[PDB]
């Protein structure tokens, strides 16, 4: 086909793994912010410029379509223009020239270097490789015009803030193409044409192997940077904030590429309708990008909001993800056979499958290992996590074994709809659960019987029914595999699970001072008890089953509309495509939700330093210690103080510079803890000090 | 030639220039030495482990040459045998093991990952294929073998501190090789190891361009780091230090590298002496590498003597540049005909030439803002590098405009020749200055100095005699010019020759620089009358035209040495 298909998910997860990388390397402080720094410096100064030079270099002008290139930037000047218009008609007056230049750029810019250039080589190494070229030129063009006339807006919304004296020209407009022209995305581009008109598109050898070693370092480097920047960024918005968020992310990830897709569509006059067809799908994928590093660090300088900014970066990255998937795939869909329809099918769902199984695979162990059992709902949670695992290893075996082998033991691996059915209705007791969590302490149902109902789901009665009922005869599909009595089956279960997540939805509405051991340190046990409440994260419980419940919407309604008329028309196939991608990526939620969730010498001078000059600070002072145990009352302290003190003087850069100095500190003898036992953590835990 | 010497030069350039572009960074102050870790993690702890992954996975281990490997082995060792006993008698008792611990692991490791992998491949990407699999061997394995050693050496300094009574199951063992497994790509191995036996030596494809996007991050970010771990790091310990840095440093540089050439013709026994070859010169260019900075991190760890490691960091980064390139030319010689060897003296010369421009443009511009135009003699040293500028300015002039053309061309070519001439007046008449400056005027020095004699041989180049072949300065018109060369310098030479005759009966600085020079012009000297009295190569003859390029051709790279790291 025109497109890579089997290397999308190749190139998904290289890009992705490597982004996962840098944010659990941000959140284990191995690279702290200040050490991200240098990177973040090192890929903006060195490595970037390096790789537009060598691709623009040796870039032959002579071969280019000028006209899906003034698609592209025609499409995006229209997505500018019109959020601008929104924007200036609704918004605060004090704040709609700001919203007005920030927003426009967030809906038309986007990170197509260090994310859409690794995703369209895999996808147009061999097929089209001129894509390589319209890639590096639609970005920094569109990186001259749009973007000036946001910085302009800001320059008039800074004039709001500063009277200025009739600066029309001097600042209006001179500071507002000044920072176009110093960002590495413009100056660098004109030097770089420069050159190709100089040179004739042969860059000189001696210089070539050094480009190439400081170009081909940068695709994976500023994947990393990005990973460690996108830590400590998903924060809570309020509702008009939220609202104003959800508004901008569709507007990038869907209305921009599918005006793009259109203005390429009558925009094109080629001879050739594949080619034309091809490029079209190729705009499409364009725009899905997330947003670039430029409008964070764009909102950075000028003072804004940024919280917005980096809030929609952050989230227009996580659902880039499974959107680019989806609509590569939906794009490739039209045009093959049936056969190859449901084969296709069968591949995307055993890989999201088996990248979803491992990373609940992880998510079991660290439940297993936080041993969160205890008085939580979390058992229950983590019993469905379980049970989406097993539909996941149903997956895969189901994938080796298939049209083949005996009926027995194909039930033996068609029982994964029995887990499947399990997984729905469990989001249905996940609902339910919550409900009785809004009831009264003690609730009446308790935990026995809500797993032995959930495990005891009425699968087995489908199991009992598939027994009395019809025979597989093709058996191409989970969905299509003895007939359409099992639909029924599912639309009705799911319906209960939807029914009653809506009546849980409803009901929503609805005296020794040094040791502290025995005598003192009783309050041990209230800041455990803390840590228990923290550890009840029923909120997330609530995010879980309200993003699940749109996709049980989407199941239900497809296989009503097989029941109801059978007319597919291509419309079931991509149904089946979001049924198979829910059941199939659930693992995917389930880690977005849980396991990356949260709950000699340097020591040497680290210590002798601190106990030397930051004592002296009124470390009494700092050290704030309120009743503590039973005998005390000036024992321990808490260490978001700590914390607070060491960024708020200027001892410590930031929080994590500053947990790994508390480190220092546990490792030199003199901070401790209430128990004596635990290490320094920063957390609102009472901690001792040992001299 | 197997070894594809024209991609040398692209190959330095990129390996040094980067961690030049890290080093001016760090200089800058633009990523600082606290924001440099960020990036140090990163290659050590992600990128360096997908590249070692990725490689091992495919890695055959039945077409393996087993003997290339041993024999670096035993050449690391043999080498790692000699140095402690030295050390073991000859230093101080009280750290006699830690010398002996770290030094000889300084003379036996390599950068072979982050300057040695893109040098070796860009020689042997397509001749020798199987070259770029032994890179990935003979360095994990000696981090098998030599490195355990070593650690357990470093824990008798220890024993010197904490005695207790023979803690050797303890720690002499218990922590020197947990020195080893905890080192991120020596675990690193057994995984691949490991891995290359699961499955059949193949890299699933869900996680294929996961190592591969991330594999390729490493060359380019490795060169980096090493910049900013390079600025503040050279001290000055000239007390009894520097004497040992060249017994370490020539370890490594010389000592190391003659035996593995010559152990490796003693135990590889292929049919094939070319493919032997180049094997024996690819033992020569394994161990010219300069040492890892894992080393110099290593006595970090251990908080014992650093200096002359750190120190050892980057001189060795230095050296290496220059003794990889001169020496990898000189085992190529022999082989080729003396057509291209005429050529490659004329590709040497034009290779030298750019990186010695750069030098003389920051030493040039430095002296101009530093308003070196005193009295004292600086300002006929300035004088020099406008000289020497010309010098390697016509350089360039040789490849895109000569060999070709026309005799105007050629006739361009008399500036420089002028200006080759010029370097051995004007080292010359700076003599004069400090002949009149050690004896209790300039001016009649100054109308001298752009006087410039060479102009009277520029009827030479006119009347003297018809151009020639004319296919490098020296290779003109017959002899005559050589006749000419042959005038030029020794003139100078024996003014020089009386001044310390003349002193024993940064002003200083200019001395020496006129006698690092002076070996170059008694080498020119030499140069110019050894084809006088014959034209026979002889092997020897050839050997002094290459010094004479690196003379000639690049003598500005000493000459930033006294005019830089001086900073006003
Ligand atoms: C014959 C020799 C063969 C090769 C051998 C090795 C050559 C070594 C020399 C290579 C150049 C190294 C320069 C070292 C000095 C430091 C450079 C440096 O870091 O300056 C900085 C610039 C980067 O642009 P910016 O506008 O500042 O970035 C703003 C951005 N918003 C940010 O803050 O993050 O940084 C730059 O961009 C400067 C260039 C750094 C190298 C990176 C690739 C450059 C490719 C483009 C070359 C043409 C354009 C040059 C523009 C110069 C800009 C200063
Ligand atoms: C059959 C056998 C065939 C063998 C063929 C071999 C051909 C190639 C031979 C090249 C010899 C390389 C010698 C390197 C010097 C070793 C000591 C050292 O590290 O010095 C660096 C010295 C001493 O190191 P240092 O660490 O004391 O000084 C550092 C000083 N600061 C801190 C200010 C930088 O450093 C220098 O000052 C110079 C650095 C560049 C050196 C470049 C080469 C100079 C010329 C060397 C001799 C080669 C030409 C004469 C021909 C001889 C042929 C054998
Ligand atoms: C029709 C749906 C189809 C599905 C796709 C989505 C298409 C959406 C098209 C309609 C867009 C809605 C426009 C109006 C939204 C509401 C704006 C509003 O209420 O403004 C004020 C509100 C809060 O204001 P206040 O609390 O005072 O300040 C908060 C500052 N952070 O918020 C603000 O602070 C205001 C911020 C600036 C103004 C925002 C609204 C104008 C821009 C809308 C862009 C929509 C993007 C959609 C793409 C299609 C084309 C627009
Ligand atoms: C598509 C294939 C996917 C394969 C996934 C499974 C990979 C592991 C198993 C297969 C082997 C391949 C990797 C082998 C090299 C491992 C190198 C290593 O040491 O990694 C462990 C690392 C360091 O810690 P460690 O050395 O364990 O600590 C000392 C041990 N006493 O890290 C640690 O253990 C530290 C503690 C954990 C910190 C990281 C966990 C954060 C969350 C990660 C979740 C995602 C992991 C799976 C990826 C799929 C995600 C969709
Ligand atoms: C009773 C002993 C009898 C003699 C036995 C050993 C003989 C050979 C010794 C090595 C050969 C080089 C000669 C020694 C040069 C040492 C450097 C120097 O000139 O400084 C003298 C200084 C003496 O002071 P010391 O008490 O050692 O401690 C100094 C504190 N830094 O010394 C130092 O600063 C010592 C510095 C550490 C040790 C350096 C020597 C080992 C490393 C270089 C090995 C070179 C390998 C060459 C291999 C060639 C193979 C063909
Ligand atoms: C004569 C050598 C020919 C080969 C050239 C190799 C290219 C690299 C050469 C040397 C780079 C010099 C680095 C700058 C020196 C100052 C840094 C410092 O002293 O700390």
């Amino acid at each position: 086909p025109s497109m890579s298909i089997t290397r999308l998910f190749p190139a998904l997860l290289e890009c992705f793994g490597i982004v996962l990388c840098g944010y659990i390397a941000g959140r284990a402080n191995v690279i702290t912010s200040t050490q991200a720094k240098g990177l973040g410096n090192f890929v903006s100064r060195f490595a970037l410029p390096a790789l537009l030079f060598k691709n623009m270099v040796v870039l032959n002008f002579s071969n280019v379509d000028w006209s899906f290139l003034y698609s592209i930037l025609i499409a995006k000047a229209s997505v500018f223009f019109i959020v601008c218009v929104l924007t200036l008609l609704v918004a605060s007056p004090d704040s709609r020239f700001s919203k007005a230049g920030l927003f426009p750029i967030f809906a038309t810019q986007s990170n197509d270097f260090a994310l859409g250039y690794p995703i369209v080589e895999a996808l147009y190494q061999t097929t089209y490789p001129e894509y390589l070229q319209y890639i590096y030129l639609v970005a920094p063009i569109s990186l001259m015009m749009l973007n000036p006339i946001g910085f302009i807006f800001c320059e008039i919304q800074k004039w709001k803030d500063t009277q200025n004296a009739s600066q029309n020209k001097i600042k209006i407009v001179g500071l507002g193409l000044l920072r176009v022209l110093q960002n590495p995305i413009v100056f660098m581009v004109f030097i770089g044409i420069a050159f190709n008109f100089i040179l004739d598109r042969k860059v000189p050898v001696y210089v070539e192997n050094f480009l190439d070693g400081l170009g081909n370092s940068f695709s994976g480097s500023a994947l990393f940077y990005l990973g460690l920047t996108m830590v400590g960024k998903i924060k809570r918005l309020k509702k008009s904030a939220f609202v104003v968020l959800i508004l901008l992310i569709t507007a990038k990830l869907l209305v921009l590429p599918l005006l793009c897709r259109e203005m390429v569509e009558l925009l094109d006059k080629g001879d050739s309708v594949v080619n034309h067809t091809s490029l079209s799908n190729y705009a499409f994928l364009y725009g899905v990008f997330p947003v670039a590093p430029g409008v964070a660090i764009f909102a950075t300088q000028f003072n804004m909001e940024v919280e917005i900014i980096t809030s929609g970066m952050v989230i227009s990255t996580f659902v880039s993800a499974p959107i680019m998937y989806v609509s590569a795939w939906l794009l490739t869909f039209p045009t093959m056979d049936p056969k190859p329809l449901a084969y296709a099918i069968q591949n995307v769902s055993f890989d999201i499958s088996i990248v979803s199984l491992i990373s609940l695979i992880w998510s079991l162990a660290i439940l297993l290992l936080s041993k969160k059992y205890k008085q939580l709902p979390h058992m229950l949670t983590t019993n469905l996590l379980i049970a989406q695992s097993i539909v996941c290893a149903g997956m895969m075996i189901w994938n080796f074994v298939k049209e083949k082998n005996f009926v027995g033991q194909i039930l033996v691996f068609v029982l994964l709809y029995s887990s499947l059915y399990s997984t729905y209705l469990w989001t249905g007791l996940l609902a339910i659960s919550l409900f009785l969590l809004k009831k009264r302490e003690r609730v009446q149902i308790p935990v026995g019987i809500i797993i032995i109902s959930g495990w005891g789901i009425p699968a087995l009665l489908v199991g009992v029914l598939l027994i009395t009922g019809k025979h597989n005869g093709d058996s191409i599909d989970s969905a299509f595999f003895y007939g359409k009595e099992q639909m029924i089956t599912t639309a009705v279960t799911l319906f209960c699970s939807i029914l009653i997540a809506g009546i849980s939805l409803m009901c929503m509405n609805q005296h020794c001072v040094s040791r502290c051991n025995s005598q003192s340190c009783i309050l041990a046990q209230e800041e455990e008890q803390y840590l228990q409440s923290g550890d009840q994260q029923l909120t997330r419980h609530v995010l879980l089953c309200l993003l699940l419940i749109i996709g049980l919407f989407a199941n239900l309604s497809s296989c009503l509309w097989w029941l109801f008329n059978q007319e597919p028309g291509r419309l079931y196939v991509e149904l089946q495509f979001f049924c198979a991608v829910f059941n199939f990526g659930q693992g995917f939620i389930s880690f977005g939700i849980f396991g990356l969730d949260k709950h000699s010498e340097e020591i040497k001078m680290t210590c002798q330093q601190f106990i030397h000059y930051h004592r002296d600070l009124c470390i009494r002072n700092i050290v704030k210690e309120r009743r503590c145990g039973a005998k005390t009352s000036a024992g321990t302290f808490c260490g978001c103080d700590l914390v607070s003190w060491l960024i708020e003087v200027g001892l410590a850069s930031d929080r994590g510079e500053a947990v790994i100095y508390g480190d220092r500190l546990v490792q030199g003898g003199v901070i401790q803890h209430i128990t004596n036992e635990y290490e320094f953590r920063d957390e609102y835990l009472f901690y001792r000090f040992l001299q």
